[PDB]
């Protein structure tokens, strides 16, 4: 241990898409002197969306004041914005923490938190109209910075997201070393990795496969908003 | 229990590198009709080597057989490079896998398990000079296939090669529709992904911090291939 240790925090729930955590965490635990927290009810077994279980490390109660809380998206997003224990754990967090962060759908808990009111911020393509409604003014990039606000797009933006956040904790040359060491330098074997480059018969495809999760999520949204409101 | 789902099966080993798994198997598992297994010498527990912990779903001898069997890298694999148990496991898998594969590191246990005598691979950009003497052709690209063998580069080269992979398995817009749903469109934030076009300072810096698992895994690897003699 160090007295200037920097504590970093991810939210672990249930259906977790578990690579918004995952890339960012590989990321992040490689920088001196750092110490990543996962964060849920109680420390235990969580199970992400594809099946895989990670393990949370402390509870809610016994986490340590965060300098970083970053809230991962996924499935599992839309319970999170009506989980009151969660929402004020991370409004707690908040409050003093130098930087508030999410990758891909956890914005919209930031979101449903009230952290985003008057705040350009982005989320996973797919749900990207989700951010008005809280407050959020969207913004169609991959890495979007507030002030200590920092928020990623959809699932490996988390990568990018991580080192752009290695840089600001640290400097350039920690955050190119860690790259280096990640050996990220990615050629996808296609181009489909927005939709606006997409083949148009894929992106309607993945509208509809995401068309029930986008409705109710959209409800869940609205009344987040309302609560908001009042 | 779809009956006709592919079988998947990752090697989860302790000191496993955590990415070199959980990038490949979120996209994997995003596909139709696969069932992803992780393996070790028994169910449970594994903790990754920057301490994050994962869960083994099978036992070598419970695991059914594999339509396409995967390593992942890690601090970890020179202890499987000379561990005869999951060896065995590795080659009955690759023995009648339809495809045989790896990230990272990984590609030193295929080698280390006799699997790439005059084959063509790649691995880590800090360990890629530990192929030949395994008898690898060694082949400096980020996702290389030789018959039904497929090797990934160092750490997040994991995500290009299951792209890669999800074509071969299904086809092309498939694999577009799963890089759709991950936004993996690429943006990073520095150029530092290869040791091509890192800062000369900053690939020093690399190879130093590496210099004393290079000299194990070196030793190591020499006693590994003179055992491939027969
Ligand atoms: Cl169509
Ligand atoms: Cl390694
Ligand atoms: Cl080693
Ligand atoms: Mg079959």
């Amino acid at each position: 241990g160090s007295h200037m240790a920097v504590q970093i925090g991810f939210l672990l729930f249930p259906e977790v898409q578990q690579l918004n955590l995952t890339g960012p965490h590989d990321v992040l635990a490689s920088l001196p002197d750092v110490q990543v927290h996962l964060i849920w009810k109680e420390p235990g077994p969580v199970v992400a969306s594809s099946g895989l279980v990670l393990q949370a490390t402390t509870s809610f109660a016994d986490c340590p004041p965060l300098d970083v809380i970053c809230i991962p998206g996924g499935t599992g997003v839309g319970a999170l914005m009506e989980d009151p224990q969660a929402l004020a754990f991370i409004r707690q967090q908040a409050a003093r923490a130098r930087y508030v962060t999410s990758v891909c759908t956890g914005s919209l808990v930031l979101g449903a938190a009230g952290l985003l009111q008057g705040k350009r911020a982005t989320t996973h393509w797919a749900y990207h109209e989700l951010l008005a409604p809280l407050g959020a003014i969207p913004v169609h990039e991959r890495v979007v910075r507030d002030g200590n606000l920092l928020t990623g797009g959809g699932i490996t933006a988390g990568i990018d997201f991580a080192l752009t956040l290695a840089a600001e904790l640290f400097d350039a040359a920690t955050a190119q070393r860690v790259q280096l060491q990640l050996e990220y330098a990615p050629a996808p074997p296609f181009n489909a990795g927005s939709p606006d480059t997409a083949p148009a018969s894929v992106v309607q495809q993945a509208r509809q496969r995401a068309a029930d999760s986008l409705h109710k999520r959209r409800e869940i949204t609205l009344r987040a908003a309302a609560r908001l409101a009042a």
